[PDB]
């Protein structure tokens, strides 16, 4: 449950040269890299086991994974049976949708994070109105990993004081106040020198 | 679109898919795939699926991210063949505007998912449909997925969409889905069936008896 350096890649990028690139010019300062579908669906799954066999990175598979219970379960089995250490999935699905991800991470020894709330626009709409009520669902499912919302960390703060101090929050200086890693992403794949722009963050 | 009749190939081997979806083409033109196997199989099967049977596909992929990563997920699924692609309601406008952008600039087509009907679609969705439906309405959305149960759900949701709108549905059937439903998505019963090719002429016989206007 420990991140390297508390600093968390968000590897956002769809193809697999740059992405293994930046990887492997950060991994001195960090051990734990996000990955969405832009990624796999465009390299393929394999890339997940050549991410940890080549680098030793912990993998967080970053799907949003927002299904019914059945197809929730297949998606995850498939995930976690190419590598990756954790899936973040969707709380609006209800309860039972997140209880198959999280059945299959306690099967096969890996974990589920969730995802409580978002902050991009149009989030505003639906999500924040529900983000209270599923962060409550997820503690009571016996949730202890959360992606918290791009936002200040007074907001954090109000999830912090839901989730409890056990549980392990990850979230886009003042925001580890609240959260155990912070996620960055393009500040660090499109630098020019990406491993400067780790080590400069990790200054803090 | 053929035969208003949409197969659901839900099955995870690549054999078994390419084999049944083979058997049926003679009825059904237009295939639903998901993750699962996509996941498994890679995403070139949709590709394989498009040039050799001249199948349709919609990527029932449920898009749920922020607006620049949806771009993203849209473009690598057209790319990779997919005619549509199935896209959640619920994180906003924005991220479903994002995906209309792409299949704009694409020539392809996107499909809203306004409500679920699994167990604990209750808590949070079901409240929400009427609304991220009228939200499709006022983005302009034409085409529309709906819930796998109670056609009175069906009946209210083409109420909102209008008769313009396209309307897809899992399944009194055929009859009673295609009642407001411009097709119906089947899977189990024509890929679990000994004959699929079959199961696939009979339902369409039924859905041919209907007279369906328009
Ligand atoms: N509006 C936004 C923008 C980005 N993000 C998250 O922050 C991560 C990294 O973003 P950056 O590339 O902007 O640093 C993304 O992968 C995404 O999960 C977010 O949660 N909301
Ligand atoms: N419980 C279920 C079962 C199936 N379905 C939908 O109906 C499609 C085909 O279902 P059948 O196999 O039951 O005909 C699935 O691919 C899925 O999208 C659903 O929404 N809820």
């Amino acid at each position: 449950m420990d991140v390297m350096n508390r600093l968390i890649l968000a590897m956002d990028l769809m193809n697999r040269d740059d992405a293994l690139r930046v990887t492997g010019e950060v991994r001195e300062y960090i051990d734990t890299v996000k990955i969405g579908y832009p990624l796999v669906l465009s390299e393929g799954m394999d890339i997940i086991a050549e991410f940890r066999k080549r680098f030793g990175c912990r993998i967080i598979a970053d799907f949003k994974v927002a299904d019914i219970p059945e197809t929730n379960e297949k998606i995850c089995r498939a995930t976690f049976k190419a590598g990756a250490d954790a899936i973040i999935v969707h709380g609006f699905p209800g309860a039972d949708s997140v209880r198959a991800c999280l059945n299959v991470a306690e099967e096969m020894g890996r974990e589920v994070f969730l995802l409580t709330e978002m902050s991009h626009p149009g989030a505003e709409m639906f999500i924040q109105g529900a983000a209270d009520e599923i962060a409550r669902m997820g503690v009571d499912l016996g949730v202890k990993n959360y992606v918290g919302p791009s936002t200040r960390p007074e907001r954090l703060s109000r999830l912090r004081e839901i989730i409890g101090q056990d549980s392990f929050l990850i979230s886009p200086g003042e925001t580890l106040r609240f959260a155990d890693a912070i996620i960055v992403g393009r500040s660090i794949y499109l630098a020019d020198n990406p491993a400067a722009a780790a080590a400069g963050i990790i200054e803090s």
